[PDB]
């Protein structure tokens, strides 16, 4: 009954739980944890640590990573969260080792196996800067992982939770897609899921959460401003946008666009930390109505944005994209993330690099080589390449084990 | 039994290909340790015969180092030629333990198979999308070379890892003199060279395991004995040359590093390798010649390799280098650890950008992706550059085309691009 | 054009394809392919060897297996087949390291690697009795692997086909359940797809066989005679067997029973080279009927049997269960398998062998050891165990690397 | 800094648990080593308090070896009371590469705590099921004993292993003193040493890793130098006793192996480690009386570890075996390749049993199932074994209850079991 108290507390008691349903126990959670506790120390950190910032900021932009190098320039770059895109895991980072497309291809613990890899590197980070006393930059920034639609049913986004949680993800997003069908927010053929089976996935995905003891932030993804067809008529709630018409698959036609997509974000709010509308374009207009909606039923609810790569952000003028991210904070968007950023910067420069040394050999790369020295003073370590992966820290472990009488020590003797 | 040796026996002897290479055990061997039955490595043998043809047709072949398929992907639609596969590059981000590590055979030595095997599945899947549309008559088939290190471990761990890298395509692959439990970066202190005649083992048990494998993988014998000044041991009378006497806490011998050191290493394993490998620590092109010169007396025409290091600072200002060393016999030029600067510099240019200028740092990106569209870069188009039109095409043939749900009809990658 | 050509040939002219429809041309699969030919050794000798020994054999009885050491031994002992249940891969063999149910939890790549394990454990086997030339045993025995409901879609089964095939691979199981409500096929809640969604599975997964260029082996199976939901009305076909009756998550109610199983049997029967009807006990009259519908439709089908551990082959009789497999294969079940016999085996061993340990310590292992000996002369070589794992195929390597010099070889000196 | 270095500095002063271990290094290094920031590993330290605690409290600990998470549950519910996870069962059946391997270090290193994590997931879903129905108090934690080689390399690659297997959640790790790229199992031939000095640094290197994971993991040092005839080198004076002079053709050395080279490493090793295992051709009492004398004379008390192999002929009848040994100081003791056995001899069975009768060979495995029962075995309800009833109540409480596809009622273990 102690353990049981010490949960019951939190939720009626903590602020961070104002304006989210719980429909089970605390002794339902106690029942399925097993008899003792885990501590998940980067998972815990990390969902405070994005919380608290939430809170702290004007508001919270991400990229994309698909490695933990990629994670640990944005971090030395200023940024304050990590976005691990789930097309992108896809498209090059997935257990599979195919390029995919973004349709729930890869086996389903590719992401966390991503969180994890970047954790990794920036634990490296951390114990190579904390050994030299050099900078006090906090390297263990929260990292957003894409949950997709579970990769199944209801056990699976459970299990799918646990392993982000695992990972030490500071917050995960499920989106109302069917799994069977999932695709690209900006891609044709999106089918929606009944709105309960949406709200049981978040449930799984909070009970999860609950069950692992993290305050994990579960963000709630919709689609249906483009979506135009759902699995079932079930839901009296979605009868409402159901022309009636079907596809010969069995699926249901709808009414897509901004008041299916606000259909869902009312009903997903109780169940989600933050309320995330798919869209087809970078609307300001849309954007606000989406906002102001969410606010009238759940005020100052943290609402997220994916300024996505799939717009042209110029066809769009230049000052309003200077100030986009600051103009739709203003409207409650708090957690905004460029979804493939990692994908875009890994291919433009490799394809620009091998052009240039196709073309004009090594003088090519003495152009990146002093661009790299050019961004030293900016904070960009990584051209001093050994020091950026330890081989410092690991020379410090040779010489306390050997007690500094190693004649095989790495760097002393480096050209 | 008769039947199999003598495929063997014959190509031994009569394809220009094993010519000036030694082999030290017989076909009966290598057929005593295959099993009963022969098992195929298209991609493996397909790449092979294309690199070593390519080595001996273009003025040279330069590659850069490449550490996921889509990285090895944008290097053969510029025009690229060879994929160079770095071990240092997997130890910082692309290893199986998630960690990173600097260039001293920490990670699980299955790692560098599991990128090379990345690789070969991104390139059939850019071909799949070519050949569906009929569209292009690029071959995204490009040999890999692959980073085998020391071989994590002795002649059987040798063994085992040139098998791995040959079942995941790779066309090439390449072993150093150092010693696995001490291995370095080639520009690193505190190399440990193994005994030549240890070496020596290491490059042969690679040649079985190849024709174990039945695939004529290149191998490129690889010396770090321009830098390490130290040895395991004065077992190899060879080594006593270069040997000073002095001993180290652990029991290492002194050896005199230098070019003359590499050279006694270089010729010791040009029988048993098909390019060979000096590592150097500046790109000095009278140490290239002269090294080439020692190995072109004992095996004129022999191939040469040469890491064009970011270790070194390309102000060298005497661009025209490659031609140059490629005047020398150095045919195989790579650049070790352009995928990580790459990657590393490019998100973090991307990264302050965004934290200075938001959606407009992201839009100059964008726009010298669109820019870069008349060089032939498709990746700004993304949706179709990782397969979604191939995917449909699946989805229309399985339903006869009456799929509801097919995605590229309808996406933001129709209207906006 | 010419390779469309020895493949379209293929299809109209031989006989491993009669009563086999393909609804699509030899011209897609060239489309698909990409522009060169991978052989897939091991997945076609598989593929032509199982297809041989269903046509040359009384029938081919397998066991389960969740290791390559226990598929050694079904090999050594006699078996001609080896059994991959994705019941077993979920309770111990899964790339996410967790016992799981019977419900789809695991990543889709878990079975796919339990196939290349079992595989390079046999070749290990094929590699030490070449070298000896101590027998002539051929270890390359067909598997025949479980493909559940695919994990999703269309496209997964899909990429789970292919990643079967490169694992070596000689049959596949798809089923027509719901992927997202996948179960055991002897547990309750089971959920049907529409008839046309699971022959659309089956197309899927022969298309994926065509384009990999192998005559891999198809098994359907139905879940149809248990299983009394479905999740939509929209096939024709089943509309015969809905009650209109509908539960909260909005499936359907189905007069469940062999009348459905049949039903299913015959849609799915043009589109595998193996029909399965999972049932709830072992009723040869059930097995008869079942056969003979089959049958008048599809003359001489190949039909496939789950021989279940979750039946009490006790309460049935002695003499019935000596000759059930023979009485069966009467019928035209050809192929017979005991899915969670690894299971069993191992789980029953170790706990047997713990006690006997606890209880009487060494002499207890003495048993196990002497009761391996006298095995030795049935063919049991896993008592000699450094032989059994190829330290001699090693050693010869080793002798031949070191041209015979070599002071560190294994076995001379062992005790 | 000092805030974290004293707790640790305390400890090491004040704990039992550390009486007779030194430490070459200081709370500083470990803190220096360790990053910013804390992080619990919980099933590691309880894991380490637990098997420490036991090799105090029962006249011994006996272990067979797991291979599977299945195995170890059955090992637990029969009331084994630590898990002994081989790597040679690891070579030969479940590593990361998915090869049969002979016990020589060719699986890649991170294959062991892949195993132990499996293990320990096992565990947790087994008791997972006990608490959701209150229906026992077993401990399903039971301590895994882990093989750790000679560690895949030199004293990085021990530190990084180490690591993995706290991370994974292992109990106690042994690390053996037989060169890596040489390594064998204990019972073959071949084994050359590591100078003694480097087998000191291996396990220095592992209590680093230990203290800067902050757990007190359990450190079992093996000596191989029973059977052992030949070293790296001659460059530790302790060593020179047993050195012949003679070299090999590689460079190793001849060593006069016996009890007496054991002795000597058993004693250089005691201070660094937390259990001493000597490695035996036989199952000798007087050698393990004579090897538990020599450490006792230095290291009254000291916990020793015997390996009772099945590469012995238990036909040893003058059982009593262990209770014999344990009272000369051998409280862990464990069945290496007993899991192996087991597996392969009960497929064996049953297949040829199938083969023969059909089902009625499966009938008869089946109604011995039944029949453990009553000693408490409960897969014969394979449903329930593996959590389905785990997973319903996942299930119940996600839908408030109005779940239709709950799996249980409506099975076949309601009616027939
Ligand atoms: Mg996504
Ligand atoms: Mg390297
Ligand atoms: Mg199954
Ligand atoms: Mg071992």
């Amino acid at each position: 009954n102690e353990r049981i108290e010490k949960l019951q507390e939190s939720w009626e008691l903590d602020e961070r739980w104002e304006g989210i349903t719980r429909p089970y126990s605390a002794e339902d959670v106690i029942r399925l944890r097993g008899s003792i506790d885990i501590e998940h120390t980067l998972a815990r950190r990390g969902a405070e640590k994005l919380w608290t910032s939430l809170h702290t900021e004007d508001y919270i932009n991400a990229l994309g990573a698909l490695t933990g190098n990629q994670a640990m320039q944005q971090v030395k770059a200023g940024l304050k969260a990590i976005y691990l895109s789930g097309w992108q895991v896809a498209a090059d980072a997935n257990l599979s080792g195919h390029m995919y497309p973004d349709q729930s291809l890869y086996p389903a613990n590719s992401v966390p196996a991503v969180v994890k890899r970047i954790n990794q590197t920036l634990q490296r980070a951390d114990q190579i800067q904390h050994m030299e006393g050099s900078d006090d930059t906090d390297y263990f920034v929260p990292i957003v992982a894409d949950a997709e639609a579970g990769f199944g049913g209801q056990l699976n986004v459970f299990e799918l939770m646990k392993g982000m949680i695992e990972a030490g993800a500071s917050g995960v997003h499920f989106e109302d897609q069917l799994s069977s069908e999932k695709k690209c927010g900006h891609l044709g053929g999106k089918v929606l899921l009944p709105t309960q089976t949406a709200v049981r996935n978040l449930i799984s995905a909070r009970l999860a959460a609950d069950v692992m003891g993290v305050p994990t932030i579960i963000v709630a993804r919709t689609d249906a401003d483009a979506a135009d067809l759902i699995t079932s008529d079930i839901d009296p709630v979605d009868k409402a946008f159901i022309t009636g018409e079907r596809t010969p698959e069995g699926f249901y036609r709808t009414n897509a666009g901004l008041d299916q997509a606000i259909a869902r974000g009312l009903a997903y709010a109780p169940y989600a930390d933050l309320v995330w509308c798919e869209t087809s374009e970078p609307n300001l207009e849309d954007a606000k109505r989406f906002a102001d909606a969410i606010h009238k039923e759940h005020p100052g609810k943290l609402l997220a944005y994916n300024c996505s790569p799939s717009f042209n952000w110029k066809q769009l003028d230049e000052k309003a994209i200077a100030s986009f991210q600051k103009e739709i904070a203003s409207y409650g968007y708090k957690f905004q993330f460029v979804t493939l950023a990692g994908f875009h910067s890994l291919n433009y420069g490799m394809f620009e690099l091998a052009r240039g040394y196709k073309e004009r050999g090594m003088a090519a790369y003495s152009e990146l080589q002093q661009a790299e020295f050019a961004a030293e003073k900016h904070g960009y370590s990584a051209t001093r390449h050994q020091r950026e992966v330890g081989t410092g820290y690991f020379d410090e472990v040779a010489q306390v084990i050997t007690g500094g009488t190693s004649s095989t020590t790495a760097l002393k003797g480096s050209t």
